[PDB]
């Protein structure tokens, strides 16, 4: 299961422990589904959220580091990040959609700033290469590259976690580069939890784009 | 997976996400080698890169008497659902210590005296539980004056880094024995589901003294 | 600064760091701002608490010491997001002191036998238990074992550091009447000196952000 | 009040303390049921605790940093998961002309094909061009958000850091050492320093019984 993200960039599900009865059976503490929704509904609505903690997932995130910056600020979580210090750096850059700029007025057309952005990318590449090649050590030769570039790393996070997770970002207030990630992670979350999803999103769901 | 500890408790094993790989592919950062992988997972053993094991997770069902609950949920990298004594009544069902417990130390009765006048105050204190209970006063009032060695019992999630913590201090001469029993239990498992971390662990990382002595 | 709870518990204040103005401080780095005026950032702690921008309330901390019947600190230190020391009955010889709930604690139920009567069958098995605890002792039984037989209203003590969005989180949910009575009383203490320490936050806490219900109605 | 600065432009500002090392002192003496005591036992007792890697009473320590840092520093640093940040938001305001550019000494022990100061001249160029490039669509009207996206790793940032002594610690194991990135290690070496001078006993026991680093 992986959804495709902006240009280049992706999330797929690498494995998760539990279903939506994992909660039933925490809550519970033990070990009819009409009971066992009415309790994962029950527990939404109230508050009680530990018992979501016993569903885990594992996702492998490729996104810009921008986004990753706004995303690992969620401490309740665990991350493994391709090192940039290491790994010769992949030339792989988010480049806007002209339609990223809609609504907004702006004195150079939304094909030009896409434009703009491409050059600073390929201009800053460059020189990171030129300084690869003379030997200037990679850990220094990639600061010079834009907020831009993608990365990659393996997110693993329980329901709770999660949950509090979408209501921060698949929310309009959130910038709309993570919003997407967002609805990508809900999107896997649904499938692999339906029914905590559906009473998330009655009960709990703090945001709007869902 | 179920294991039988103390008088009346257990570690059962619910559920476990990932195994020895999983640890290498977060490491990796690569979604899709034995020599290899093995080798790698002593090497971040070795250097201190803990963080790709956080990606194993163990959920384990856990029945313990309350004084060894307390000093397991102060390990806070993990996730507890506990019974509730505030809304359930509460069973019958103590810790109470074998003879073999005392043997070792000098004490001024027999060991089956010791046994004898734990089990006492137990039946004493459960009686005036049930009393209370039937009539009428609420449970959260009423278990009060229940000892602590009453058995709980807890849904416990903990990631295997978090797990390895757990074992360097609840794994060792220096915990209460009561708690190292449950801690061999938990190592066990462990051994059985990720066999190379839990090697790689006690060769590079382990920093107690009874899980490189007692065998699993 | 020591508030009495219950017959012999208390919520006694060790340490803080920071006030109110910690948190404007952390805010205003968002917007390439510092401190900015005296009126502008009472508001800027409102607008927070108003939008759920919660983390710079975590550069609010605290250090409390507290004596609490066990039943009470086993709740208590399910709060995970904090840090916790407390009095060893592995290594010291316990006191004998515990919580007898007084008569007025069953204020709401129809009991069978008198009130007094209840309070007194608590004090008889606590009298019982701790008399074998140190019957056990004298016998050298090691403490770790002796003490197993001691009833979970038996007091104990810690010190608890927790940072002010915690410490809202733990108010939320044990200032509130689905929490257990005794607990409740703790959490009204550690609201009243949340409330000396971080009268703004406080402030704006209960009318934007605190779910709980008592302490709409309680004075502090 | 304490002020270090870090790289051409970057510092670690000590803002505020909670407690010193009797605080550790004081919580461990509550588990033995004592207090603090004279200078002697009580140096003695933080020497204990570290020794046996009891780390829990450093908790009660806590400090908050603001810190000025290139985003690939403060992205490694933010990584340290037990601490709370706030920083400066490039969604909500207007980025400053500031960036870490290398001196001619940080290429020290590599042969370079082009001298040390023209690789410094060649990051210069490339931030120039990129920041000119972000100030020229934030005034055409593009949302900071995205103009900023364009702007390299190499740009300073502003964060508070509130941090306890114990996790504080761990930070310097991990970053205070030859294997992390020297520009790091310089933040880490101003880390210590007021750590140092705010915790005397507590910097010195941990130096001498569980720092794991090579470099301090
Ligand atoms: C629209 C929006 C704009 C924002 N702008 C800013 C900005 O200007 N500056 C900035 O620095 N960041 C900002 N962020 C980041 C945000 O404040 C958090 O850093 C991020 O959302 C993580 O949230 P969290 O702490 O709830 O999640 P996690 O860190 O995963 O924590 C999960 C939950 O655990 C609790 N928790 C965890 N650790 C602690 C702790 N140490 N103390 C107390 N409670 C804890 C909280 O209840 C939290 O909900 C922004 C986020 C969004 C969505
Ligand atoms: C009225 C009520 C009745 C309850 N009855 C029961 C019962 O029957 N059984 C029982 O076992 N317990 C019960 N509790 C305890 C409850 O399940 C919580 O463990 C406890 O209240 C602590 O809440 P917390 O997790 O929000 O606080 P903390 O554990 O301090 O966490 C605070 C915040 O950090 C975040 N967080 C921290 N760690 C994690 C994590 N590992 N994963 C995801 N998010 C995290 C969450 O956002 C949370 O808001 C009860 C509590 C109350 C108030
Ligand atoms: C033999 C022994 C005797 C002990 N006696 C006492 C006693 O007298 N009194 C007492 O109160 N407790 C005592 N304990 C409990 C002990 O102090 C620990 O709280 C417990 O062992 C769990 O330790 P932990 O913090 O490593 O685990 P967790 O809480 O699971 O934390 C795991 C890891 O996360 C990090 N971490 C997590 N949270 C924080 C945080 N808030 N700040 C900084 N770093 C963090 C640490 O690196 C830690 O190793 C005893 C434990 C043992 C094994
Ligand atoms: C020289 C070096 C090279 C590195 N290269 C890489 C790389 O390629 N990829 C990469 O992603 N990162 C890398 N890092 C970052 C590293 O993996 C950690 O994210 C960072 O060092 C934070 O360490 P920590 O998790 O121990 O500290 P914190 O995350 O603050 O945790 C402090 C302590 O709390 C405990 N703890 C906290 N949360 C959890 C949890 N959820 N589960 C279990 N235990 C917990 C642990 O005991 C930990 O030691 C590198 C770091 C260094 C220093
Ligand atoms: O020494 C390192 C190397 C990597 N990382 C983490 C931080 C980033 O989230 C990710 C990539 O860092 P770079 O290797 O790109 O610096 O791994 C560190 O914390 N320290
Ligand atoms: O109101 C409650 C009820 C329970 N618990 C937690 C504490 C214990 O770990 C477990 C059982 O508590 P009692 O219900 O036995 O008090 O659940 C709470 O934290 N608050
Ligand atoms: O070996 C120990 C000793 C103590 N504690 C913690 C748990 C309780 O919070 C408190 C009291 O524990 P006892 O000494 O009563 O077991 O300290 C432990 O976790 N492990
Ligand atoms: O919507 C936001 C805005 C900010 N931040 C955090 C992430 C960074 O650590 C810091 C600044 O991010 P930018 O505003 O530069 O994205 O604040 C978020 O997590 N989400």
């Amino acid at each position: 299961m992986k959804i495709d993200i902006l240009d280049k960039g992706f999330v797929e599900l690498v494995d998760v422990m539990g279903n939506d009865l994992s909660a039933v059976r925490a809550a519970r503490v033990s070990f009819d589904e009409e009971r066992d929704r009415h309790l994962i509904e029950y527990l939404m609505k109230h508050g009680h959220e530990t018992p979501f903690e016993h569903i885990v997932f594992t996702f492998h995130v490729k996104a810009p580091i921008f986004v990753a910056r706004q995303w690992f600020r969620h401490r309740i979580a665990s991350y493994n990040e391709l090192s940039g210090r290491y790994s010769k750096l992949s030339y792989e850059f988010y480049i806007p959609s002209p339609e990223r700029l809609e609504g907004y007025k702006t004195t150079i057309p939304p094909e030009r700033v896409t434009e703009k952005i491409s050059e600073i990318v390929d201009k800053a590449y460059r020189t990171y290469l030129e300084l690869i090649e003379s030997g200037v050590p990679r850990e220094v030769a990639r600061i010079v590259l834009p907020l831009n570039l993608y990365t990659r790393a393996f997110a693993t996070v329980n329901a709770r976690s999660l949950m509090n997770f979408l209501n921060l970002r698949a929310d309009s207030h959130a910038q709309w580069e993570i919003q997407q990630y967002a609805l990508a992670i809900a999107r896997i979350f649904k499938e692999k939890c339906p029914w905590t999803f559906e009473a998330f999103l009655k009960y709990a769901y703090k945001g709007d784009i869902l």
